[PDB]
DNA sequence: TGTACAGTGACTAATTATATGTCGTTGT
DNA sequence: ACAACGACATATAATTAGTCACTGTACATCTACGATACGTAGCGGCCG
DNA sequence: TGTACAGTGACAAATTATCTGTCGTCGG
């Protein structure tokens, strides 16, 4: 290869040798040329023969000949191998694993080895810090490391398959995954219940924020069937909300790309993947997913750290008055985010692009104009029960409830496929198998509960303390251990009220 | 001034956008070199003396002709691109009178003592621009 | 006036690759 | 006779190991645990 | 090619207290 070098701030001694060499730069005469090394022998306070030595370095290396080269002793230590290999694998073998040994914990293992070998002369702990010095820098560099980014229009996503998503178009791939926010909300009465958690799904091609869900309740396929739902379906926000654009953001991705959590690799995603036609595509690290991830760190820089109660982005940086300092609850701080996304972070620039908003990239980015599905064929998010079997009577028991169905009596016998509501499963849609195709058949009712609205975690709660208090199982005998418990608070039953009172305003 | 003297001293390999019929063949350490410490530098890490007439022409013949002439647009490429196909297949192509029979670049190449050896480009480094930090 | 250990500027001693003379040898 | 290069000896700051006074920051209850999913095994009720 | 917002080097322009001329005034 080529192997060039170039001196720089040359001056301090070495002008003095610069100005003696620009005055020897010509051979004149061999009577001449020796009067000119014996002049420059006066600014110069040494012999003729250091002069002819000054004259041979610059030759053979240019200006880098004038300056003083370094000793070939540099960065090399004078203890003596042995001490040097044990100094550096004492400390390599210290900070396996768990251990983290400091180097003043190495110098005690080297006094300690030396007074095993009787030496005298064990290096001192300065130069054991001297020795590890640049192992030490190492370790720092290797941790501050910047990559690049994609740059332009073109990206390519990476799968746990080894496969890359080309992202060609708006709705290509969208992307989910799950955060707390960082501030503590109140209840409606002013006391402390917790941080919420936030999702999030965007699209890859055009970075604009698609839907959300926020909420006291935990990550779920539940919360990733909201979280699609509210992405795909048009969007529609009150005045209470004061929003001055609007999200116009809606439609099916053809790609829906994660990390590994059991919401995502789930069989409720499969089955709401399979009917909406995409395909679930798993994150191979969390350094490949940044889109989901960075409106986050956005997020807690451009709003949740000016609100009231913030928390801080770990322990270490809790504020203390946090607790002390909560006034926002769950429908003040989505009024405030939802805000923060149609105004704010959708119509900011592109960060690729430099000379498009998020938003004018993805309506832009649309191969075509998708039509709006029906709000009712979104019932592809109900849960499915798959493999239930009609008994004698025309029912279907199910979480202890019992159902009755219009024409349900006719396949006592059979095996068939329930779509249910974790939200309301007083109701059930009935599917069967008939030429290897679902037919729909008949919307089962819990019979005695028709004027009567159950959620699953209702009826599992109530099921769980009816099983404990040994009474029988029966519709009413799970709605009476319900209307108790209802009517008599534990923070998940005080959570969902408030939570509730959001799915409220939705209305 | 540099930059100018980087230019002169290397080989030109111009390209075929300037269009050029003539090729500048120049290139080549000077003995003595006349400008308006870093340039002494320059002449001590090359090996030539630092000291501490076209013009007239290029106004007439060139850039009082151009497009934008200071009394349209033309790009700073495009000047340069005009500037030099002048230089190469014009200017240096002229015949003074005190030469009479060769031309500005004929008389150079028949004036020289010796054929000089191309500098390597790498000793050249000195002349550029620098940024002096950047993280990889 | 919390409290005491690990890391850090500031200075010094031992070791060494390096700059300087001086002379011998050779080329011009 | 003049200039350049090597042999040999001699003095020298750069480098490293060591010592010392001043200072930074942890000790000050605290992440194993909660919340989802799948995958497999079990309990008695109903039928042969 | 992970990612995108806030903080940070590097450079340019308008404003003002500060340094320089030139002259006038006063003292030795
Ligand atoms: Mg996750």
């Amino acid at each position: 290869l080529e192997k060039n070098v170039i001196a720089t701030q040359l001056s301090e001694e070495a002008q003095v040798k610069l100005e003696v060499i620009q005055s020897l730069l010509e051979p004149c005469d061999r009577t001449t040329y020796g009067q000119k090394l014996r002049e420059a022998a006066e600014k110069l306070n040494v012999s003729l023969r250091t002069v002819q030595r000054l004259v041979k370095n610059w030759e053979q290396d240019g200006l880098v000949g004038l300056t003083q080269t370094s000793r070939a002793d540099k960065g090399k230590h004078r203890i003596g191998e042995f001490w040097e290999n044990f100094i550096t694998k004492t400390y390599k073998e210290g900070n396996k694993g768990s251990k983290r040994m400091t180097p003043k914990q190495v110098a005690l293992r080297v006094e300690a080895k030396a007074r095993e070998l009787k030496d005298s002369k064990p290096p001192n702990y300065k130069t054991v810090l001297r020795v590890l010095a640049p192992i030490l820098e190492k370790q720092q560099k290797a941790k501050s490391i910047r990559s690049p980014g994609w740059r332009g229009t073109t990206l390519s996503v990476k799968t746990r398959e080894g496969k890359d998503l080309s992202v060609d178009y708006s709705n290509h791939v969208w992307q989910c995954d799950h955060t707390r926010v960082d501030v503590l909300l109140v209840d409606q009465h002013g006391e402390i219940l917790s941080r919420p958690w936030l999702t999030t799904v965007i699209d890859t091609y055009s970075r604009c924020i698609m839907g959300i869900n926020l909420g006291f309740d935990a990550p779920s396929s539940g919360v990733v069937a909201l979280a699609l739902r509210h992405a795909i379906l048009p969007k529609r926000y009150g005045s209470e909300y004061k929003l001055h654009c609007e999200w116009g953001t809606y439609g099916k991705p053809e790609h829906f790309y994660t990390d590994g959590g059991k919401d995502f690799r789930s069989n409720h995603l499969s089955q709401i993947g399979a009917q909406l036609g995409f395909v679930c595509h798993l994150r191979d690290r969390p350094s490949e997913g940044g889109v989901v991830e960075r409106p986050f760190k956005t997020l807690n820089d451009q709003l949740f750290s000016t609100l009231p109660g913030y928390t801080g982005s770990n322990v270490q940086e809790r504020p203390e008055d946090a607790e002390k300092d909560a006034r926002l609850t769950l429908r003040e701080l989505e009024q405030l985010l939802v805000r923060y996304i149609v105004d704010r972070y959708n119509q900011s620039i592109d960060a690729r692009m430099g000379d498009q908003t998020r938003f004018e990239r993805w309506e832009a980015g649309l191969p075509t104009v998708p039509v709006p599905i029906p709000e009712r064929d979104l019932d592809i998010c109900l849960m499915k029960q798959s493999r239930r079997t009609v008994q004698r009577g025309g029912c279907l028991q199910f979480q202890n409830l019992m159902y009755r169905g219009e024409y349900l009596a006719g396949y006592a016998g059979e095996t068939v496929n329930l779509r249910f509501d974790p939200r309301d499963i007083t109701t059930i849609l009935v599917y069967r198998q008939e030429n290897n195709q679902e037919v729909f058949l008949t919307r089962a009712h819990a019979q005695g509960l028709e004027t009567e609205q159950l959620a699953l975690d209702e009826a599992e709660a109530a099921s769980r303390r009816l099983r404990t208090a040994g009474k029988t199982i029966s519709n009413q005998s799970l709605l009476q251990e319900v209307v108790d418990r209802d009517a008599l608070k534990e923070r998940q039953k005080l959570e969902q009220t408030v939570l509730r009172s959001a799915a409220v305003d939705e209305s």
